[PDB]
Order: structure tokens, then sequence, then C-alpha cells
């Protein structure tokens, strides 16, 4: 039963990017606690395996893997046709090569998407587009002098999804590649709902946390690889290294639990009488720390998830030259705005973020210490 | 002879969007003061009518025709006009804006890269979108520190309007080409340069609704306001017309655009503006200043009320949205080209406007 009251009709939901880390738990929610149908494109199904008829047959018949890539697959007008919800999340989205491969990101995140809006629209079929909010990418307060008052002030930092602005570095910041590609396809996604009919729906994640985010470089993932931050860490901790901090991790973030972000996808999923038209924050604005917060948090869970203790000093700044390369820029601070998403679909999220570490570095130890130990 | 000081070799020019108002402007330079071939592609020639009887039409629709390619490696120099550039129709046809603006310059850019030729894409002042400046209380004393208004090309934001302000459809695509070509320049080798005009005023800018173009088409201020001006109507100023400009003359500006083609050593690689920092106006200001040179130019005098507020929901439509305050930096074009803006505002306003009578008086009498 939705919202506003009526019962739910189920749905075949064609899903891209569906073995992905938000892909993957995504099908899981709606596998358990939901009648709908998911067919789910990507190129891997590794994070997905444990649900597949050859792994498993408990779901025959209510999922379907299509290794497919959309870049260049016919194949995929005809299982949009197929689906009467298409959720989009296939894109690259690490930080890590927007600044080294900026027109493979600029590809992935505009160029590549706008096929499955061009057959959404033609086909009146109802797409979930997934943004970020790297699309706000800095917040006013940043350009106020060190301590100035002003920056106290809501107003110049917490970021609402119908007003607050989109703010990116100069070109040469190729970072922000990234986010421009994203804010262009949600400005053609907004226009091709408004100049033509199409029914949609926008989410913009505020650092989504829990298992099988991103990769251990050297295991899962490559050796030269370099996810997001809780990746990273994890393999930091792991690996018994020091954290490394760009520039001093001063920035901050938001950090909100997978199991309770998927919630709000659910709700956006069961009410579109509520979601369509929208632009929704999804994140947990009481969970925010900065970086070096963020490090010395999971340092001290991990040390009580795993057992073995501190080290010496358990983190250590690295210049952002040295990390990340060359046109280097950064989000300052993330806080998203909870009014239009708690109005539309009355969401809030349970989980802390000390909650949410201890749940999601156990995941972690369990999975990659004796991994970690053999190599 | 170049600015290095080397000799100017000449080049066969592909121009794209070359009968548009930058465009036919561009051709007079070129044909005029140098040595230089043009192609000159476009859908229309209506504003290269004049000099056309070293320049060679070609009636092509760059959104799909084969031609093209082979245009490109005809020229060593692609310099692409080829723009919605109005801000009237961003919320209002904001899928072709995007498509215009972003997609169908792409390749263009594909065959540019390809062909190893060198790429001038002219971009705008938008893409810096809103000041930083504007956010801070009003009359609050950091809007005076130049810190939060001058858009230094090199280091200064995009700052855009949430998406349902759907005006920013076209910054975002500029802003996205821009960063795609930049990015071709790093990881492929691109030569390039890039321009964003301020503003640039002058003859054949846009239509007169009506004789040069739709009867309800909506153009960009200086087209409305001589449109008022010719009309005998007021001048309509949308929410007060209180956002500031900078406007340069377009003779000043197509200096710029030369040294840029003619000194490779120095504009491969940079982003420009071109704009004329003196020339700094209120919409409101523009208008006062603009019936008083018209009245000296016309003969003609004043009027009862020579201006009236609109809303922007009246005016522009649904998801308006405005640039605050444009003031160009200046400090890298000038350090790489050595340009300055010459001409005044009341001057190449007295100089516009003088075109603009002459040209469409006789025309809306009889009408
Ligand atoms: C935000 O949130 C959204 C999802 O984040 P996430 O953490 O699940 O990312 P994720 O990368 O874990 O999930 C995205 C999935 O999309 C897939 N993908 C990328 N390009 C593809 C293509 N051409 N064809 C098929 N699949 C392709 C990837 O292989 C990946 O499995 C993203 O869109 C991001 O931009
Ligand atoms: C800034 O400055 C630049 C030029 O400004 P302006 O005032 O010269 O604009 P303008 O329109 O006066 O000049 C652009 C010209 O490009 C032409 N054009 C548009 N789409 C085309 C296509 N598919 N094929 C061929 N020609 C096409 C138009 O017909 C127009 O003549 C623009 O890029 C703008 O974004
Ligand atoms: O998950 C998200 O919602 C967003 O995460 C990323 O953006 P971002 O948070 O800026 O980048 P991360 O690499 O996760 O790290 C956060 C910040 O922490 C710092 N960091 C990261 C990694 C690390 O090992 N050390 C470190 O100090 C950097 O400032 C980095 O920008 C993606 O760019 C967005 O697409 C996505 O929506
Ligand atoms: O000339 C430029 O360099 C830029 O001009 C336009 O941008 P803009 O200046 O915002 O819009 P205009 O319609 O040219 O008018 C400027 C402002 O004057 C006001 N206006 C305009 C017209 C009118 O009749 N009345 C009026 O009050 C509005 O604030 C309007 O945005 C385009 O957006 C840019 O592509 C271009 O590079």
């Amino acid at each position: 039963v939705d919202l506003d009251g009526k019962p739910i009709q189920p749905l075949t939901i064609c899903m891209i990017g569906a073995g992905g880390f938000i892909g993957s738990h995504l099908c899981e929610k709606l596998l358990t606690e939901t009648p709908h149908k998911v067919l789910a494109l990507d190129v891997y199904n590794d994070k997905i395996k444990h649900l597949l008829e050859p792994d498993t047959v408990e779901w025959s018949g209510r999922i379907q893997f299509h290794r497919i890539n959309i870049k260049h697959d016919s194949r995929l007008e005809g299982l949009v046709k197929m689906a009467d919800l298409i959720i989009n999340l296939a894109a690259i989205a690490t930080p890590a090569d927007y600044n080294t491969r900026p027109l493979d990101t600029i590809y992935s995140n505009f160029i590549d998407a706008l096929p499955v809006v061009k057959y959404c629209s033609e086909n009146n079929k109802r797409l979930i587009h997934f943004s970020t909010c790297e699309v706000y990418g800095k917040t006013i307060g940043s350009f106020l002098p060190k301590d100035h008052p002003l920056r106290d002030d809501p107003a110049f930092y917490v970021l609402k999804e119908d007003i607050s602005p989109c703010i990116f570095g100069s070109i040469e910041k190729q970072r922000w590649s990234y986010a421009c590609a994203k804010q262009l396809i949600e400005r053609l996604v907004y226009a091709e709902g408004a100049e033509n009919g199409l029914e949609f729906t926008i989410v913009r994640p505020f650092n989504w946390i829990g298992p099988r985010m991103d990769f251990i470089p050297g295991i899962d993932g490559p050796s030269e690889g370099v996810p997001r931050v809780l990746a990273c860490f994890s393999n930091n901790l792991l690996r018994r290294e020091p954290l490394k901090l760009v520039d001093g991790g001063e920035s901050q973030r938001t950090f909100v639990y997978i199991n309770d972000a998927i919630e709000a996808v659910l709700l956006m999923i069961e009410n579109p009488e509520r979601a369509n038209g929208h632009i929704f924050n999804v994140g947990n604005p009481n969970n925010e720390v900065t970086v070096r917060q963020l490090a010395e948090m999971m340092t001290e869970v991990y040390a009580k998830v795993s057992g073995e203790g501190a080290i010496e000093s358990p983190t250590v700044d690295v210049s952002s030259k040295e990390f990340y390369g060359e046109g280097y820029d950064d989000s300052d601070k993330r806080i998203p705005d909870m009014t239009i998403i708690n109005r539309q679909l009355g969401w809030n999220p349970k989980t802390s973020l000390w909650d949410l570490l201890e749940s999601t570095l156990t995941y972690q130890h369990r999975t990659y210490a004796e991994a970690v130990k053999k190599a």
C-alpha cells in the first residue's frame, strides 16, 4: 500500500547500472520488501551474483540479468519498452578520474545517458535518474573570509534542491567535468519533462555509505585504483596503513546509511503521484563530519570491530597534487536540505554515523581480512 | 606581421555561423584588414549579402550535412559561432538550446582534433553566470571588494541558478562545451582558443521584430530597445532593469578576435574575456542613455515616460533568472594580446543607433 493510501500495482523495472553499489542494494530491497520485477542491466554482475538464478533460484522469475553496455547495444530500447519504470544509475562516479579521464567522464555522465532519456520520453515510460549532490558543487559560504559570521547563516551552506545554486570552479579545474555533466543531464531531463511530458524523478545522493561501495584496491578492484573515501579508508585500516587525508581532510560531508537511502528510493518508486516532477536530496544532515573526523571515527570503530588496536599516527596529510592530480577542486560542505523530500515522501534517515560505520566496517573486516593477509 | 614579431602566413578559415552578427563583422575585418581566405558556413547569408556577388558561402546546416568534415579539412582554422544565443528561448526551447550549444558543436570538435586543425570556439560571459557578490545582503560592504564581482577567466567560478531556472540551460551547455574543449586540449593535443564575449554591441545584432524578423520575436537588449525607439514606444525594463552589464563596441571586439587568429603562439591554450570594463551600466541606464543618444541621432525628442517596468514572468516567461553583474577581468587577454577596448559606450551607441535609424526608419513608417 502506497503513502497516498492507494494499493501498490507491481512493476517491471528496468535498472541500468544495477550491478553497482547502489544498484545491488536496490535489487535487494526490491526483491525482499516488494512485488516488483527487476531487469538488471550492467556490464558486470559481481555485486548481484548472490541473487542470480545460477547462485540461487529463490528469486527465479522476478530478476533477470542482461549483460548490456548502453554505449552501443540495440537491445536497449526494447529492454526499456519491456519495463514500466527505468532507473539509470550507469555512470563513472569516482572523483579520482574526473580530472584524469575528463572526456570519458563527460561522455559517461552526460552523453551516454541521452538515449535512455530519448526512449523513456518516446515510449512514455517513467524515469528515475541518479544525479549527485556534486551538482550544487561549492557552498556560497566558501567564498566568505575565514571565520566571517555569515558562514554561520544556513542561508550560505544548506543545499535546497529548488533554489540553491550550482557553483563550480573555473574550467581548468577539471574535477567539475563530472558535476557539469550531471548538471546538464538534470537540466535536460527537467526540460524534457517541461517541453515534452516526461514523468521523472531525480535523486541527489549525499555520500551514501554501506557495503560493496567501490572496491578494495588489489583485491576486488585494481592495484592503482582510487575509489571514494569509504573504500579508500577501508583499505588503509585493513592493510594497517595510516589513512591518507587530502590537504588535511578539512572538507565536510554528510554520510547516510545505504539502507536508509534505499528506503527513500523505494518511496519514490511507489509514490509517483508525489515524486514525478521533483528533485530530491537524499542525505542525512545529522551525520556531518570533516574528513579528518571520518578518519578518526573510522579508526576507533575499526579497532572495536577488529580487536586489533590503534596505529602510531593513524593518519597523515597528503597534497591533492600528490593524491588526486592536476586540476583537483573540492566540494567544501554538503548539508542536504530535507524540506522537499520530507514533505513529499515523509522520509528521514534513522541510522547514525557511528552505527552505520560499525555496520559497514564489520562487513569490511569479515570480507577483506583473510584476503588482504594472503597478499 | 604578428605580435611575437613574425610575419603572418595567410590562412583558409572555416567560419561556422558566419552569416551571424559576430560572423558578419568578422568577415569584414578579415577581408579588409588581412590576407586570409574565408569559408562562410551558415544556413542564412542575409548579413553577408552586401559583401557577396577570398570568400565562399556554403549554405550548410551542421546538424546533419556530410559536406562538413571536408569543409573543415579544407581549412587551417575553424571558428565556431553557430549557436542559439537569445536569452528569450533558453527557458522556452531549453532542449533546442542545449542541443544547439552543446551537442551540435561536438562534431566540429571531433573533426578539429582528428584532423589536427586549430579551433576557436565562441562561448559566453554567461558561463560565469552570477557573481558571488550577488548572494551577500543588500548593501553589504563585501560587495565593494572586486574579489566578489570581477570575473577572472582562470579562477572565478561558474555559478548558476537551480535546475528549475531554465535560463541556465544555455549557460550550462556552454560550460560543458568549454570543459570538453579544454579536456580535448588536455587528453588529446587540440590547439584551441575560447572566447567569452561580454555583451558585444553594434550594427547587425539580432533583428527588428516585424521588419528583420518575426513580429513576436524577442532578441537581445540592443535590438529590443532599438525597436522601442524606432517604433516610438517606451523601453520595457525587466524587473526594473537593475542588472548591470558591460558593453564593448563590436569593432573593438573584432580586433581582439583577429589578434587571436594571428597570434596562436599566445592564444592556443587560453580562455579570453572580451569586454570593456569601463562601459558598465544598469539596464535602466542603458535605456536612458539610448533614448538620449537616439533623440540626438533622430532629431525627434523625448517620450512622456520613455521607459516602463515589466515583470520577467510577463516578459521572458516561466523559469527566467539573470546574470547580475558582468565586469570582465582582462589580465589574461591584456597580457597575451595587448588588447584594450578603445570605444566608449556613448560613442558606440551614437554609432550603432545612427546605423539603426538610417536602416529601420523608412521601413518601420511603412507598417
Ligand atoms: O557519494 C557521493 O554522494 C558523492 O561522492 C563523490 O564525491 P566526493 O564525496 O567529493 O569524493 P570522495 O572521493 O568520496 O571523498 C570525499 C572527499 O574526501 C577526501 N578524501 C577522499 C579519499 C581519500 O582517500 N582521502 C580523502 O581525504 C577528498 O576531499 C574527497 O573529495 C562523487 O563525486 C559523487 O558523484 C557522489 O555523489
Ligand atoms: O551579449 C552577450 O554577451 C550575452 O548576451 C545574452 O545574455 P543577456 O545579456 O543576459 O540578455 P539580453 O536579453 O541580451 O539582455 C540583458 C538583460 O537586459 C534586460 N532586458 C532585456 C531586454 C529588454 O527588452 N528589456 C530588458 O530589461 C534583462 O535583464 C536581460 O537579461 C546571452 O545570454 C549570452 O549568450 C551573450 O554572450
